[PDB]
């Protein structure tokens, strides 16, 4: 057929229960990532094409960067609970990658100063128990589908992107087929 389980997407062999209907996994850290985002624009392009009713997901990692890799998972919390995400995903990704001005958790915060997060209500969210909670669930998400790399997308908690069985030539044709994939999962 069109879409194939082992080309476009593979599928869990353990479904996860209660998982969001869209849900990528990413790091600030990852070259990968960056080009998915800030390149590629895979997310964007995906949520342009979704069913209604659908909305899409986005968690942080920790296996890469060390300190500052939990520091940016906390930070993505932090972010989700102040409802900032697109202010801020812009500047965290220069600032890791490009600029490589971000070495430390108060280079983070000073992203989000500058994007006019008051600094009270940063370190309200960053120091409060419902960002610990952001940070435990996407820890608990990266668990529940194994995940093994980044970036990531499962959908409907039961499968999974799988770019390497898509076409590379085109950069558009391939985020065209990613994006037509993940509304074809959506629908499953």
């Amino acid at each position: 057929a069109q879409y194939e389980d082992g080309k476009q997407y593979t599928t869990l062999e353990k479904p996860v229960a209660g998982a969001p209907q869209v849900l990528e996994f990413f790091s600030f850290f990852c070259p990968h990532c960056y080009q998915f985002e800030e390149v590629l624009h895979i997310s964007d392009n995906v949520k342009k094409k979704l069913p209604e009713g659908v909305k899409m997901t986005k968690y942080h990692v920790n296996f890469m960067g060390g300190d500052l890799g939990k520091d940016l998972t906390q930070a993505w919390a932090v972010a989700m609970a102040l409802g900032v995400e697109d202010k801020v995903t812009v500047p965290l990704f220069e600032g890791v990658q490009k600029t490589q001005t971000i070495r430390s958790a108060s280079d983070i915060r000073d992203v989000f100063i500058n994007a006019g997060i008051k600094g009270e209500e940063y370190d309200a969210a960053w120091n409060s128990f419902v960002v610990k909670s952001l940070v435990a669930q996407q820890e608990k998400a990266a668990a529940d589908v194994q995940l093994r790399g980044v970036p990531a997308m499962f959908v409907n908690g039961k499968y999974q992107l799988n770019p390497q069985g898509m076409d590379t030539s085109n950069m558009d044709v391939f985020v065209q087929q990613y994006a037509d994939t993940v509304k074809y999962l959506s629908e499953k």
